[PDB]
C-alpha cells in the first residue's frame, strides 16, 4: 500500500545514507546540495558536521580517498559510466558536463538482500560550484540518460512484500525538459507518487509495489512524458553478426587491445561477471587472446575482492603487459592506500607472470601503458599524492599531478617522474619513441606548458617529452578558451608525437557543433606541426584508447558520435573509426553500431594486416545482449574500413 509512502521513503533513505556515508562526505555533500538549486537530499544526511581532511596522510581519513570510495565522478565528455562497480552500498554517480549515459546498478550482480542507493547527478558541472562570471559554460546543461532499468529487468527491484525501499536510485538534478529516465517494461508497469522529496517511481508488481527511484525536486510528472524511455521486455535484435561478441549477464567492457608479433589479437577490460574466470568480487580485470583467424585461444581474469580494470595493454612482441587501477590488494602485493595503480605481465600462453601494485596513501588512477623496442615498459597516470616527487599542491585544495613510471621486463621500477601544476593535471596518454624517450599527454586546468586562455580553468591539452632517465625535455600545451580534452597519444616511426581528443571550441578549425574530434602532431623538438579538427553538428569524440599508428605511419582514430559522421546514425551514440596519413590527410571515415548506445574504446592496427576496432554496447552487436553492457571486436580492412567476418588456388609450376 502506498499509504504513508512519503514517510517510509524518507526514513529508509535517510537511515541508509546516514549509516553508510562517512560524516566527512556527508558534510561535503550537504554543502554541495545547499549551494545548488536542488537541496532536497541534504536532510537525508544526518551525520554531524565534520572537518573535511583534504590532506590527511591517513588513508582512512584522506578525503580524496573517502570521496572516491563512494563516488563515480565522470569526465567533461559525454560519458558512459565506464567506472561502475558493485563494491559499495551507496554511490554518488556524477556525470558533470556532456550528455552522460548514467548507470550504477549491475543487473547481473548478486545483490539479493543488499542495500543499494545510487545517487545520480546528471550535470552539476564545475562552473556551478566554482562560479566565475562570464565562464563559457556557466548555466549550460546536457541531456543525461538515467538508466533505472532496461529490456531485461527493472533495476533496484527487490520483488518482495515490502515497498522495496532497500534498493533505489535517487536522481537529484533531473530536468524533464532535457534529461531522460530509462525504464524496463512499459508505462502501465509504473505508478508515480508525489512526495515531499519530489517524485517516487514505483514498479507495479500487480500485487504490490517496489520503489525504483526518487526524483528530487520534481513533481507532477506524467509517465506519458517523452522524458521517460521504456525498453520493453525483449533483448534488442542482433546486428553486425560479423563482430566477435563478448558478454555475460553483468556489465562487461573492453577498454584496450593489442597485437603480438605473430598477429594474435588481444582485448581486455573490466567485468562484473565471470568472463575469463570466476568473479572474485565486484569488477575484475580480464583479457583474452585470438589467433589471426578469429579463434579465441584463451581468456583470463584477475584482481581482488575490490574493484579493478585493465585500462591499457601492450606487447613486447610475445608477452602482454597490462595496466590499470585497483581498490583492493592484488596477489603477492601490498596496498599503499586508497586506490592504487598496477602493472601486470602475461605470457603468450595466458600465464600471469607477475603483478606490481604501487601508489601512495591517496588516490592513483592509471589508464595508459606503452612498451619500447628494448622491451621496457612505461605506465602513466595521475596521483593526488607524492609518487615521483612532491605533489605540486601540498598541505598549506588537493588535485592531481601526472606521472610516468618506467619498468624493466621483470617489473623492477627504474624511475618514476611526476609533473604538473598546482591544479588538476590528468594523464591520458603515454608513448615511447625509438631513441629512448617517452611522451606523456593529458588534460590540465592550469598553465603547464603555456598560458591557459580559458577564463575559468577550462581544460587544455598538454604533452611532455621525457628522456631515458625520466627528466623532462619540454612541456607543451595547446587548446581553446573552452574545454579541450585529450584521450590518447602515439608516436610514428620518425619519433613525432600525435594526440587525439575532443574540443568544444575552434582548435584546428571552426567547430561544426557540440563536441568535435581533433588530431594534433608535434615533432620531437616540441614544434606544433598541425592540428586537424572534424565532426558533425552533433557530438563527436574519440574515447579511451583512441589512437594507434602502424608501421607505415598510418594513424587510426576511434570513438563515438551521435551524429551522421561516417554514415547514417543507427540510434543513440554509434562507434566510428578513421584513418589518416602522417601529414594529417584523412583517408577514410566509417561508422557502425546498433540502434542503442555504442562506443568504440580501442583501436589496434596489425602491421600489413587487419585493423581491429573494439568497444562496448547496450545493444545486441554480434549476438543477443546477455545483460546491460556487452563488448565487441570488429575486424576491418585497414585500406577502406570495411567490416570483415571476424572468423576466417595454388599452382605447381
Ligand atoms: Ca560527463
Ligand atoms: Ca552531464
Ligand atoms: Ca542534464
Ligand atoms: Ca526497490
Ligand atoms: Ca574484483
Ligand atoms: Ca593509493
Ligand atoms: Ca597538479
Ligand atoms: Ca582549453
Ligand atoms: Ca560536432
Ligand atoms: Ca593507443
Ligand atoms: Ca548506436
Ligand atoms: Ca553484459
Ligand atoms: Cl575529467
Ligand atoms: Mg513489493
Ligand atoms: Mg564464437
Ligand atoms: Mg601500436
Amino acid at each position: 500500500s502506498l499509504l504513508s509512502a512519503d514517510e517510509k521513503i524518507t526514513e529508509s533513505l535517510r537511515s541508509t545514507l546516514s549509516d553508510v556515508l562517512p560524516d566527512q562526505l556527508q558534510t561535503y555533500i550537504r554543502t554541495v546540495l545547499q549551494f545548488s538549486g536542488r537541496p532536497e537530499g541534504a536532510n537525508l544526511l544526518t551525520g554531524p558536521n565534520t572537518e573535511i581532511e583534504f590532506f590527511s596522510q591517513d588513508p582512512n581519513k584522506n578525503f580524496p580517498n573517502i570521496f572516491a570510495k563512494y563516488s563515480n565522478v565522470l569526465t567533461v565528455s559525454s560519458d558512459p559510466n565506464f567506472i561502475t562497480s558493485e563494491d559499495e552500498e551507496v554511490k554518488i554517480i556524477w556525470g558533470r558536463h556532456g550528455s552522460d549515459s548514467l548507470i550504477g546498478f549491475d543487473p547481473g550482480a548478486d545483490l539479493v538482500g543488499k542495500r543499494r542507493i545510487d545517487i545520480f547527478l546528471g550535470d552539476f558541472i564545475d562552473e556551478q560550484f566554482n562560479p566565475i562570471p562570464g565562464a563559457l559554460n556557466a548555466g549550460k546543461s546536457w541531456s543525461d540518460r538515467f538508466i533505472l532499468g532496461d529490456w531485461q529487468k527493472p533495476y533496484y527491484f527487490e520483488d518482495d512484500e515490502t515497498l522495496g525501499l532497500n534498493q533505489s536510485a535517487m536522481i537529484l538534478d533531473f530536468n524533464p525538459n532535457e534529461d531522460v529516465i530509462q525504464l524496463h517494461g512499459d508505462r502501465q508497469d509504473y505508478e508515480l507518487v508525489n512526495i515531499s522529496l519530489g517524485t517516487a517511481i514505483f514498479w507495479r508488481e500487480k500485487k504490490g509495489y517496489d520503489l525504483i527511484g526518487v526524483l528530487g525536486g520534481v513533481s507532477d510528472l506524467s509517465l506519458k512524458g517523452d522524458y521517460f524511455e521504456f525498453k520493453g521486455n525483449t533483448a534488442p535484435k542482433t546486428v553486425l553478426k560479423t563482430a566477435e561478441h563478448i558478454g555475460t549477464a553483468a556489465n562487461d567492457y573492453i577498454f584496450s587491445s593489442t597485437v603480438d608479433a605473430k598477429g594474435n589479437f588481444y582485448v581486455g577490460g573490466g567485468t562484473g561477471g565471470s568472463l575469463g574466470g570466476r568473479n572474485i568480487g565486484a569488477r575484475d580485470a580480464w583479457l583474452a587472446k585470438y589467433d589471426s583467424n578469429g579463434n579465441q585461444r584463451w581468456s583470463r581474469q584477475f584482481g581482488s575482492t575490490g574493484t579493478e580494470s585493465l585500462w591499457g595493454m601492450a606487447s613486447d612482441g610475445s608477452n602482454i603487459y597490462v595496466a590499470g587501477n585497483t581498490t583492493g590488494q592484488l596477489e603477492n602485493n601490498t596496498v599503499k592506500g586508497g586506490n592504487d595503480a598496477y602493472l601486470a605481465k602475461y605470457d603468450s600462453d595466458g600465464n600471469q607472470v607477475w603483478i606490481k601494485q604501487n601508489g601512495t596513501y591517496t588516490l592513483e588512477e592509471s589508464y595508459k601503458i606503452t612498451v619500447d623496442s628494448s622491451g621496457n615498459i612505461y605506465t602513466a597516470g595521475h596521483t593526488f599524492g607524492s609518487l615521483g616527487g612532491p605533489n605540486q599542491n601540498l598541505e598549506q585544495l588537493p588535485s592531481t599531478d601526472g606521472y610516468v613510471a618506467k619498468f624493466d621486463s621483470n617489473g623492477n621500477q627504474l624511475w618514476v617522474a611526476q609533473f604538473g601544476t598546482i591544479t588538476l593535471d590528468d594523464n591520458w596518454g603515454v608513448a615511447a619513441d625509438n631513441n629512448g624517450n617517452v611522451f606523456a599527454g593529458g588534460n590540465t586546468k592550469g598553465s603547464f606548458g603555456a598560458k591557459n586562455t580559458g577564463t575559468a580553468g577550462e581544460y587544455d591539452a598538454w604533452l611532455v617529452k621525457l628522456n631515458k632517465d625520466g627528466q623532462t625535455d619540454w612541456v607543451r600545451q595547446f587548446g581553446t578558451p573552452n574545454y579541450d580534452f585529450m584521450w590518447d597519444i602515439e608516436t610514428d616511426s620518425l619519433g613525432d608525437i600525435y594526440a587525439t581528443g575532443w574540443t568544444l571550441g575552434d582548435l584546428g578549425g571552426k567547430n561544426a557543433g557540440s563536441y568535435d574530434v581533433w588530431l594534433a602532431k608535434y615533432n620531437t623538438n616540441g614544434n606544433q606541426l598541425w592540428i586537424k579538427q572534424f565532426g558533425t553538428s552533433e557530438d563527436d569524440a574519440p574515447f579511451l584508447d583512441g589512437i594507434d599508428i602502424d608501421a607505415n605511419d598510418n594513424i587510426f582514430l576511434t570513438g563515438n558520435t551521435n551524429g551522421n559522421l561516417g554514415g547514417a546514425n543507427a540510434g543513440s551514440y554509434d562507434a566510428w573509426a578513421a584513418k589518416f596519413d602522417k601529414d594529417g590527410n584523412q583517408l577514410w571515415l566509417k561508422q557502425f553500431g546498433t540502434p542503442d548506445y555504442d562506443t568504440a574504446t580501442t583501436v589496434t592496427a596489425v602491421n600489413f594486416g587487419k585493423l581491429y576496432v573494439s568497444g562496448i554496447t547496450e545493444g545486441s552487436l554480434g549476438t543477443t545482449n546477455a545483460g546491460s553492457y556487452d563488448s565487441w571486436a570488429l575486424k576491418l580492412d585497414a585500406d577502406n574500413g570495411e567490416i570483415q567476418d571476424f572468423n576466417s588456388g595454388f599452382l605447381n609450376l
